[PDB]
Formats: C-alpha cells, sequence, structure tokens
C-alpha cells in the first residue's frame, strides 16, 4: 500500500526519516524494501540481519537457493526476490564495502538499481560498517535516483547530521 509518514522531503523524489527500516515495513508494507546486502547474499550482520530475522529467516532461505543456481553478485548489482511478509519484493543491492578497500564509484551503480522501480522503502547504502561518508551516500542517491526513494536511517545523530549538511 506504500503509506508512508513522518518523512522529511529532501528533493521532489527523495524522502528521509529517522527509523528502524524493519518497522517501516511492517507499517508502510511497500512494494519494494531494499537490502544492504554483501555478494554472495549472508544476511548476518546490520540491516541485511535486521531484516531477514524479520522473515523468520525466509529471506536467507530464498537467498540461499538463489546463490547456488546463479552464483554471487557484482558490487554495485542488485536482485530482486520476494519481499516474504515485510514487502512485495526485496531488492538487494550491493554497495561497496569501502573498510574492505572497496571502489566507492560503485556507489553511483548501486543507486542506479533504485531506477528501475516506482518507489522503495530503503537504507542509506554503504553506510555504518561498509565506510562511505553517510553525506556522500546521500549525495550520490539524490544526483542518481529518479524513482521515488524514502530513506530510513536508524540513528539520530546520523539523521540529524545528514539533514544539517543536506539544507546548507
Ligand atoms: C532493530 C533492528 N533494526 C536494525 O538493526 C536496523 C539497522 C538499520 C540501518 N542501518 C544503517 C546501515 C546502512 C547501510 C549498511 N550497509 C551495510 N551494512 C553491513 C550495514 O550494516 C548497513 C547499515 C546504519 C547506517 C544506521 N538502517 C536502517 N534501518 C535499520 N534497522
Amino acid at each position: 500500500v506504500n503509506s508512508f509518514s513522518g518523512y522529511l522531503k529532501l528533493t521532489d523524489n527523495v524522502y528521509i526519516k529517522n527509523a528502524d527500516i524493519v518497522e517501516e515495513a511492517k507499517k508502510v508494507k511497500p512494494t519494494v524494501v531494499v537490502n544492504a546486502a554483501n555478494v554472495y547474499l549472508k544476511h548476518g550482520g546490520g540491516v541485511a540481519g535486521a531484516l531477514n530475522k524479520a522473515t523468520n529467516n525466509a529471506m536467507q532461505v530464498e537467498s540461499d537457493d538463489y546463490i547456488a543456481t546463479n552464483g554471487p553478485l557484482k558490487v554495485g548489482g542488485s536482485c530482486v526476490l520476494s519481499g516474504h511478509n515485510l514487502a512485495k519484493h526485496c531488492l538487494h543491492v550491493v554497495g561497496p564495502n569501502v573498510n574492505k578497500g572497496e571502489d566507492i564509484q560503485l556507489l553511483k551503480s548501486a543507486y542506479e538499481n533504485f531506477n528501475q522501480h516506482e518507489v522503495l522503502l530503503a537504507p542509506l547504502l554503504s553506510a555504518g560498517i561498509f565506510g562511505a561518508d553517510p553525506i556522500h551516500s546521500l549525495r550520490v542517491c539524490v544526483d542518481t535516483v529518479r524513482t521515488n526513494v524514502y530513506l530510513a536511517v536508524f540513528d539520530k545523530n546520523l539523521y540529524d547530521k545528514l539533514v544539517s549538511s543536506f539544507l546548507e
């Protein structure tokens, strides 16, 4: 039903909220929820772990079956699979992990995958333990994504820093 509420409007197509993406999926019932994935779709940590546990491991079982037949994704690439009880679809997107020396230019390719979907609920790509500068990730999102994106950032201090920086 895509019932997004409580978001700050950054641009005509980008919105942001201090929220847990799992609780937003449950409230919103989005057509697409984005997972901040890795290339072998191992959902043990961070956002991926939180989404998988909220599906009672159904997302990991589906992902393992996908990987056995298709192999891993590339950094900057994506894969649409079921959204299970959280969304109609889950768009698994691999942003570069700069803490492991991956190419930051691939963050643009990662966000370009969002343009295949009219509206998405998403986390801030390559942020947190992936090490990219979160202000840079938001700028890449705003400059790359043309479709409607609702960003859930589960950290009040980070949310306030991003909003303050964007409003300069
Ligand atoms: C209480 C259950 N929910 C969560 O743990 C949770 C965590 C959530 C979250 N995390 C953000 C984030 C973004 C990109 C990432 N890319 C790769 N990896 C490995 C991450 O762990 C990762 C994490 C950080 C930057 C705040 N963003 C929204 N919603 C959330 N929910």
